[PDB]
């Protein structure tokens, strides 16, 4: 089952997508885990090419403290050697002097495009190598298939095969602070802020940083605007200001063009806004910003699982199977053929090169035509001629997340454009039994993307005391269906009432759960919203703890993490963080594993490595408390080194959405809105709504692969309720890779990892 | 080294002195931790007559749960089968039929004769059973020697050979329990209190009662009346009744003869003294009340060690060397021949017949002489003639320890009685200082010995910081010798005077320390005044919550006792409660330790034994609180058994005290009092004391064998005053019996056991 | 279900706890198991010793006579614990041993200081919320202050008991005692109020504390 006795190569080339460093220590670390001899080579394809000291093998403690940092220690070239057979064939010949035949190549989509045509002519090349006499016959048998498994490391996104790629999560994060820091202001006088991202090839960057501020105006290279937009835009942004609304975004890509091929400059649109408008226009350039600050949460898991997949893929991979791209689509784990990939990213290029240019935004991949279309409807209220009776009230149940005004606020545009009547019930079930309903506008929800919290109050109260209350509000406003978004006291609720659905007519109603809450601890979906923003504010505030000791002192931080029973939080916290443990409840651990941990972590700390840090859910065990492993810790280290607490409260509670929770909470209300219209109509019968089956009360997924709608009377099943947790989690798994990347032996033969797919299309 | 291959045989006859049960429980454990086979003989030489089923082999679990009972579980029988050939042939045969070569004998005088007289007959009681053909040739010449152990069990201590019997402490506790009913009470009219002890053939404990209770009168069998008695006493309870004393004590031997056969009764003095003083005279008879109740802690820790020793002494016992008695002379264990203390015992016997009658007391042990003389001496104040122009200050410095008091009334009262100027100091150091010097006379002390606490003052503050103050004091009153009772400041601040000599001439005085603290954390004593009623009132606190868990529940509680950095208190109260662990400084402990103690605790509690006990010294370990040990074993005791937390705080503090401490305080008060004559004597020169060797100030130890006197300069090596404690203790080899019962597999090679000694004349 | 003979019981006056077993679970939960042993062991009657549990679950038994023939048996309460929380008696039975433990246990603290130092003693008894235990062992004790649930306190009483203990601590009285409850208060624990009073008791008089646990339950009944 080891992949010993063979070599891995990593390598990392193209723009430093921050987030490589976690990839490529996972690479690392799994490659001399499985037994696999790790050699890095520096500056990527340059590094391949002169090679010797250029390609050197790595240990443990060589990706030791470098999770967190940006950019890539391994550094990366613009070589066009690599473009020519003859600096290729150098490449192949230093390859072979190590007995490298197993490359995993972390880059953009040029870097993936030069892996391709490396391994089309690896033959090729070795052939010409013996046939020069650089190497024997034998000896070059042996190595004959060069295993390429590519990771997508690149802020663009430009690699249309795949969904998501290392960096571009950070990149927002960048994009997002600038944009935040504008817009959280005390908006004083009328400015308009123009912030150009270097998009240059792909708008991806440009239209999800759009999306998740609420831009006005988006200039992106897939869909470049009309003609005549000059006077669109201004009157666009001149009922912007008639409404009041003080500030003016303007998202321009770098590669923000025209119909025509004439690029369109940000010193434009400035002197065109400050021409019609008066507006004090400044350009805010990112530049080499996006790529810059630490890595995202979300890119070190991310680049810490597919790294491992990497890993694995390469050495269950035989001569016959090709070079693949590990990525996930959704929240699955997947592999694409590295061809197939290249193929599809040479028919966008053509294709916006004026040959399918108005159908090359589809080619991109559906969720760019999708996030698209859900900006351009958010942004700006079009008429809606249609009209319907519906009528749907927005709550929020349970903790505050953050994220729920995003959700709210796309729920209500959602809503408002398919005709339904909107309300919002303030304090959740609370003001549902109480009345505390207000019915919503379009511009009564401006500016909620960004706030965190909940501008609508929550309460954890459930509605079955209350039920009468309830019931009589949802008849006097005319409630037909129930959106509710919040934790398990969301989902709980909903299926309170749809429980009582036999005692009250009226309770036979449309309902969808849009889970949020910090703990990831809802039933029917993968990711709550909101959890992202605590796993962020998590990591940085245990980058800043294991920052604080310094030097030679030697000394280990207990982490304690909210979360309840839910362990989610602590385990990819401790992933992010490279946490040595992350105790949680559900993996019952005993005395006998806290001395193997503590001598564990006692050898570490003998060694070069200097800062351990241990994660310990707020709720892991009965008796083993944050005090007590305080005291554990201490006394075994003594001599050895120091230990101190730090109790993470509600600094991972309050901070305001990261941008993935604010495009996340965006597109699945939308989606929520659009699956409870469709349910609606086709539940509409009799001139009355009338929602008794079990399907119409669901709570919104984003479970494996793409979104899902699990009936909360399924979900019962796979419900503890007792912890407020499902039964079975999907991050249970990676565990595995948490303990691994900690030196911990542990057999991960139940991890498993994607298989071989094909592009769609 | 292991007495495998052989059975050890114990027994319990003639009166069941309380602490019996340690000594056999002790005895059994000990016989199958080193492997040999242990048989209980029930009913003592009765069962050992009959046999069959009154002989039964013990497993562990068969003494479990016993050392806090009195009497005895085995039984005792009076049998005067063994007194004839024809029974003590028959129990030579029932010995034989289990292999017991090996005898344990716990009882009094007669006991311990029968066993002699079995002993000296073994061989001639084989041979006449293999003639009568109840046993072959063979298998008789195997068992050809009997090895005897004796044990001291009886309230009488007539065992002339032995100090101190088991049960004699215990006997003692319930004597005064009683007397205390009568003297703690707000003494209301002139009543005169008549105790009858049982003491028929010894007086030992009528004298130590008198002792302890400071009683007016005592008619003991050892020293009766001279003629005329009648009135002598009358006349002395007229004084005292003049004096303002209100209550009379008078303690009557059962016993209790005249200068001729005649006994005198408890009825006839109660008449007597109601016909010429008229006093509410009541006699009270304790009968069967002195065998009964719990052992004392000083019962249960030396019968516990006696019987461990008294195995041990069986198993390397070879044919040749004698039976012996297996005793504590002093705090030193000793074996004396078990002939030569029935000869003994015959000697005193024959001179109370009325053959040396007035020198029989002599023979008794210089213990009882020394005792009648400190007892009679304290009672009533002679005229001292004597005078000398030497005056000395009693101070008591530290924490109050109970029997300080009984001290300072025996210096007060012997002092008085060598003509010295007595002073008390009140608050110790600080009132020397502030000048708090008070004259006493004797009748100041009156009543001191029951009280609790210190009557003078405590102060913990050393006399470094006021030194100019304590010299100008002195000189004021002229103080010639300084003794100061107290715990380890006590000694710690005569340390400084004593090196401070050689800048203030008013310094060189005599100094004596007597150590007197809870903690028994003073060096060059054994028993620090006061530990002995500490350690009875924690186990008493731990019998009553040992006692809680009702027989049903099975519970570990964690109690936590004090006694600073010194663990005595917490292993010894251990062994007397028989705790599975005492967690103390001196025995650094890990987690591995942990665990493995976790372990033996949830095996244990799965058998019968249902109530676990461990003690924890409050500062045996900086991060291992009582918490900590709290959560592990409630922890990994879980779905086993529950725990539960006790911090005994101050209930080991402020009792009365023990009787041992009120006689121990009386006894080395006077004999401080003894040596600062002897020494001030020895050290006045040209008109002035000028006492500046080191060994004019020294601490009153019993340190092994007797009383001594250690050098406080010479003891500061061996004081470790970081923690406060002496760097060597003498009661660390009591952790190894505290293991051994508790069924931790330790290497006792450390422990050192007492050699043979013949008896001093 | 054993039955039971006259010398079955021989010696049982003395003994603390119970020879039987106890357990504190209510017959609610397994009532189909307890109809059948009354139904197999015909039991006519039923005396049940013990504490608020035992009450509680004889009123669990009447209520579900409606459903179970078999439990129409008559049933008797004896109320036997420390706590006295038991309705329908004033004393439950072995109060007083618990009473008498708890004031031995506060007499040998508050004889600790004997005479010299003036410090104040919290002692924590128990009692659940039923504060019994505790005020009758202020009383016994002369105890300052029984802080118990029933007779809700602030921290406005607390500055005000704080403050009449330092008065009375500066006259010739020295050692002061004030028990707690262990519930009655949520906030304001045992630390609370031993960080309090030697706070405020600064120059004045020494704090100390000690939880009476299990002492005030183990030990063989009073007369
Ligand atoms: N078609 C190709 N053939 C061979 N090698 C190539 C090809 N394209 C790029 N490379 C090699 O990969 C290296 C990096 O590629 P490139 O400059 O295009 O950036 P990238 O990989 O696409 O990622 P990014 O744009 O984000 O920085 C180049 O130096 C070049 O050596
Ligand atoms: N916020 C926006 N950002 C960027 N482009 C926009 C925005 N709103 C509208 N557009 C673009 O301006 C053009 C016309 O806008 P508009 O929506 O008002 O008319 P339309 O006929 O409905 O076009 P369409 O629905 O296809 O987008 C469209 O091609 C659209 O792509
Ligand atoms: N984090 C924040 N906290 C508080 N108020 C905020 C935050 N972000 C934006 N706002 C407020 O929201 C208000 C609405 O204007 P804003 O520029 O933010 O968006 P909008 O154009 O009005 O609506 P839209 O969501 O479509 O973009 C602003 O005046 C701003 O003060
Ligand atoms: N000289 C002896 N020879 C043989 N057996 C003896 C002798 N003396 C006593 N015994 C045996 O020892 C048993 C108990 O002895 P004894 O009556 O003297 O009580 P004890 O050991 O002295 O205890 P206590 O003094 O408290 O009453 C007697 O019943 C008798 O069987
Ligand atoms: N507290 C006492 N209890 C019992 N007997 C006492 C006590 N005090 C004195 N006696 C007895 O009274 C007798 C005479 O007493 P006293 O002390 O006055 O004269 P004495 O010559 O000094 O006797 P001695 O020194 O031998 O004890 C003594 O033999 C002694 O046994
Ligand atoms: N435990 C106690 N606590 C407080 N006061 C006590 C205690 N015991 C005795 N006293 C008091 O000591 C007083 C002195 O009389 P007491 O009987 O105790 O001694 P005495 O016989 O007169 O002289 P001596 O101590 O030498 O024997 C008594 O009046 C009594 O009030
Ligand atoms: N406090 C106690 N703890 C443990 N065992 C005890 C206690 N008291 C008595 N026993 C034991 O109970 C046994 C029963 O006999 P016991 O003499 O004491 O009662 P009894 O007189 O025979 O019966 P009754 O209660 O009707 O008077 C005794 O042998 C004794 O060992
Ligand atoms: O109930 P949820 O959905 O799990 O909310 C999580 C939050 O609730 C908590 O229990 C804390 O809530 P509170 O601060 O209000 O006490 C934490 O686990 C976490 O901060
Ligand atoms: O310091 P010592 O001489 O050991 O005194 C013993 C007493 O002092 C203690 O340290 C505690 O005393 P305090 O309660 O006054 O603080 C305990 O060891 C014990 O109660
Ligand atoms: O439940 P009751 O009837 O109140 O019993 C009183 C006893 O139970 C307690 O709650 C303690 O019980 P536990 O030791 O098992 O925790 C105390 O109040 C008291 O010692
Ligand atoms: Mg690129
Ligand atoms: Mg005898």
């Amino acid at each position: 089952a080891s992949g010993a006795g063979k070599a891995i190569g990593v390598l990392t080339s193209g723009g430093d997508a921050q987030g490589m460093n976690a990839a490529v220590r996972a690479v690392t670390r799994m490659g001399i885990y499985v037994g696999a001899k790790v050699f890095l080579i520096y500056e990527g394809y340059e590094g391949l090419v002169e090679g010797g000291e250029n390609i050197k093998q790595a240990n443990w403690l060589s990706v030791s403290n470098i999770i967190q940092l940006g950019g890539t220690i391994i550094g990366s070239a613009r070589c066009k050697a690599f473009t020519t057979r003859e600096g290729r064939r150098a490449a192949a010949y230093n390859l072979v002097q190590h007995g490298i035949t197993n490359l995993c190549v972390i880059g953009g989509d040029g870097s993936l495009t030069g892996a391709n045509i490396f391994r089309s002519e690896w033959g090729s090349l070795l052939e010409e190598l013996v046939a020069e006499g650089k190497i024997s016959e034998t000896t070059a048998r042996t190595y004959s298939h060069l295993n390429i498994a590519g990771l997508v490391g690149s802020i663009d996104n430009d690699f249309c095969g795949t969904d998501m790629t290392i960096g571009t999560d950070s990149a927002l994060h960048r994009i997002m602070e600038v944009i935040d820091a504008i817009t959280t202001t005390a908006q004083s006088h009328q400015r308009t802020f123009v912030l150009e991202v270097m998009g240059r090839h792909c708008g991806y960057l440009a239209l999800v940083s759009a999306l998740a501020s609420g831009a006005d105006w988006l200039f992106i290279p897939e869909a470049p605007p009309e003609d005549g937009w000059e006077n669109f835009m201004c009157e666009r942004l001149g009922e912007t200001r008639s409404r009041g609304s003080r500030l003016n975004i303007i998202i321009i890509a770098e590669g923000a063009i025209d119909r025509n091929g004439k690029p369109i400059s940000s010193s434009y649109v400035k002197d065109l806004v400050v021409q019609r408008l008066g507006f004090d226009t400044r350009v805010t350039v990112l530049g080499h910003v996006q790529r810059g600050g630490t890595p995202s949460a979300f890119d070190r898991i991310l680049s810490s699982k597919m790294g491992m997949e990497a890993v694995m893929a390469l050495l269950e991979a035989t001569p016959d199977t090709p070079a693949c791209v590990v990525t996930l689509s959704g929240n699955q784990s997947v592999r694409l053929p590295l061809m197939e990939c290249v193929q599809m990213t040479k028919e966008v290029q053509k294709a916006m090169d004026d040959k399918r240019f108005d159908e090359a935004t589809q080619l991109r991949g559906g969720s760019f035509e999708n996030n698209w279309n859900i900006y351009k409807l958010l942004a700006h209220q079009k008429p809606p001629k249609e009209k319907s009776n519906f009528s749907l009230a927005i709550l929020n149940v349970g903790a505050p997340a953050a994220g729920m005004n995003a959700a709210v606020r796309s729920a209500v545009r959602t809503g408002i454009s398919h005709g339904h009547t909107v309300y919002v019930v303030h304090d959740g079930f609370e003001g549902l039994a109480k009345g505390q309903v207000q019915e919503v506008g379009w511009h009564d929800v401006a500016g909620w993307l960004g706030r965190g919290g909940s501008m609508l109050g929550t309460k954890r109260t459930l509605p079955k005391g209350q039920l009468e209350s309830i019931v009589e509000n949802i008849r006097i406003y005319g409630i037909h269906a129930l959106l509710v978004v919040g934790g398990f006291e969301a989902y709980e609720g909903v299926l309170q009432l749809v429980e009582a659905r036999g005692r009250y007519e009226e309770l036979c109603i449309v309902m969808c759960v849009i889970p949020a809450t910090i703990s990831n601890n809802v039933p029917g979906t993968d990711f709550s919203l909101g959890s992202d923003t605590a796993v962020n504010a998590a990591m940085e505030s245990c980058d800043r703890i294991k920052q604080s000791a310094s030097g030679t002192k030697r000394r280990v931080f207990i982490v304690e993490t909210m979360g309840g029973y839910c362990g989610y939080l602590a385990t990819v916290t401790g992933i992010a963080v490279g946490a040595d443990a992350a105790y949680v409840f559900e993996d019952p651990f005993n005395i006998h594993d806290l001395k193997v941990n503590v001598e564990h972590m006692t050898e570490k700390m003998k060694t070069d490595i200097q800062r351990g840090l241990v994660l310990r859910n707020e709720k892991c065990h009965d008796y083993y408390t944050t005090e007590f492993l305080y005291n554990l810790y201490s006394s075994e280290g003594k001599g050895v080194f120091d230990c101190r607490t730090n109790v993470l409260g509600h600094l991972q509670q309050g901070g305001a959405p990261t941008p993935f929770d604010r495009n996340y909470g965006t597109k699945l209300g939308v989606k929520a809105m659009l699956w409870l219209s469709e349910k609606l109509r086709e539940v509409y019968r009799k001139g009355r709504v009338f929602a008794n089956a079990p399907d119409s009360a669901c709570v919104i997924g984003l479970k494996k692969k793409a979104v899902a709608f699990s009936p909360v009377t399924e979900l019962k099943k796979d419900t503890d309720f007792e912890h407020r947790m499902p039964r079975e989690q999907w991050w249970l798994s990676l565990r595995l890779m948490l303990k691994m990347l900690a030196q911990y032996r542990i057999s991960m033969a139940a991890y498993v990892s994607g298989e071989l797919e094909h592009v769609t299309r």
